[PDB]
């Protein structure tokens, strides 16, 4: 054996927030620096910040107060799965207080109009799209923040995320004081995970696309054409709460999860991810819910590995409408019409390494994943898997 050291203490514990409202990191924009909390989103590629008054904002980017502000004289529109905003493009000096000790000039979309974007009480005022230029708006000529970072400094072309779910509800005061995780810019901090890191190839450099080759519910093969699992794509996305699955896969998965948890009957509203279910304080029946294993393509030919999540991950802690002492949760898995989305829910169980330089994504059991005395999340390998390329979808 050998104890693994944590070499990025300055960036450890630099995140705050929760799955339902998003995880954010502190950043500064302009000269003098204007502090803003920014949502970490591996599912988009635009750096955008509120730049005008809004009901849900306590602060915003004030361009006229920045001596280093540069107007690009260009508008920008970004529509997400849910949520959208319109803004004005420009560049300015950006820094990350609890990140690498550097300052870089990056593109910034000054949000002037929005709909269902900002979240009341999230405590964040903007978003950091960490994906590739291909999906950046207006087009791929608008260099993403991380690309600027790497091009302008010596920071390694890699970042890692440790999203830490509390395992229980956090009120407004609590979520503000609590440590929500870590975003290590330019490296891998070994104190953030246990066990080994397994890498799956980044299929294409647009979203952080990966390939799922097998799915199990308590060891039982969901037994679908693996191509179904990646229809029309599978991505790792910190900006979305739930595990989102292709319609057909969702239907099959819910049927299996229901069968595994059949000793307890849950209302349709629960399975739709709409209504919460509650249990007397401390009696949540974790054991009746199955673990979910997702096999991912490995870096070695015909080899895969699997990540296993617990219901402590796919059941999201929520406060009871009556703020009682019961432990309540919502089913954090929903259907998609745009492929698989490995959201915040899933990421909370693992330390995820976005190794841009080597075009791969690594997974390891998170040092902060919620579990019980009987089961733990896992990252295991290797497995002999054939024709994995056929699992990928082509339009
Ligand atoms: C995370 C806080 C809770 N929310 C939002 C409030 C209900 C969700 O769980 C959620 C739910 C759905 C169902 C989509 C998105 C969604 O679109 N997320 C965005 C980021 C985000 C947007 C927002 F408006 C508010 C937020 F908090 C977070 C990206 O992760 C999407 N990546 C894929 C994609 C899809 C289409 C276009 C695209 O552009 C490149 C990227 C987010």
């Amino acid at each position: 054996e050998p104890g693994r050291r944590g070499s990025f203490v300055e960036m450890v514990d630099n995140l705050r927030g929760k799955s339902g409202q998003g995880y954010y990191v502190e950043m500064t924009v302009g000269s003098p620096p204007q502090t803003l909390n920014i949502l970490v989103d591996t599912g988009s590629s635009n750096f955008a910040v509120g730049a005008a008054p809004h009901p849900f904002l306590h602060r915003y980017y004030q361009r006229q107060l920045s001596s280093t502000y540069r107007d690009l004289r260009k508008g920008v529109y970004v529509p997400y799965t849910q949520g959208k905003w319109e803004g004005e493009l420009g560049t300015d000096l950006v820094s990350i207080p609890h990140g690498p000790n550097v300052t870089v000039r990056a593109n910034i979309a000054a949000i002037t109009e929005s709909d269902k974007f900002f979240i009341n009480g999230s405590n964040w005022e903007g978003i950091l799209g960490l994906a590739y230029a291909e999906i950046a708006r207006p087009d791929d000529s608008l260099e993403p923040f991380f690309d600027s970072l790497v091009k302008q400094t010596h920071v390694p072309n890699l970042f890692s995320l440790q999203l830490c779910g509390a395992g229980f509800p956090l009120n407004q005061s609590e979520v503000l004081a609590s440590v929500g995780g870590s975003m290590i810019i330019g490296g891998i901090d070994h104190s953030l995970y246990t066990g080994s890191l397994w890498y799956t190839p980044i299929r294409r450099e647009w979203y952080y696309e990966v390939i799922i080759v097998r799915v199990e519910i308590n060891g039982q093969d969901l037994k679908m054409d693996c191509k179904e699992y990646n229809y029309d794509k599978s991505i790792v996305d910190s900006g979305t709460t739930n595990l989102r699955l292709p319609k057909k896969v969702f239907e099959a998965a819910v049927k299996s999860i229901k069968a595994a948890s059949s000793t307890e009957k849950f209302p349709d509203g629960f399975w739709l991810g709409e209504q919460l279910v509650c249990w007397q304080a401390g009696t949540t029946p974790w054991n009746i819910f199955p673990v979910i294993s997702l096999y991912l393509m490995g870096e070695v030919t015909n080899q895969s590995f699997r990540i296993t999540i617990l219901p402590q991950q796919y059941l999201r802690p929520v406060e009871d409408v009556a703020t009682s002492q019961d432990d309540c949760y919502k089913f954090a898995i929903s259907q998609s019409s745009t492929g698989t989305v490995m959201g915040a829910v899933i990421m909370e169980g693992f330390y995820v390494v976005f190794d841009r330089a080597r075009k791969r994504i690594g997974f390891a059991v998170s040092a902060c994943h919620v579990h019980d005395e009987f089961r733990t999340a896992a990252v295991e390998g290797p497995f002999v898997t054939l024709d994995m390329e056929d699992c990928g979808y082509n339009i």
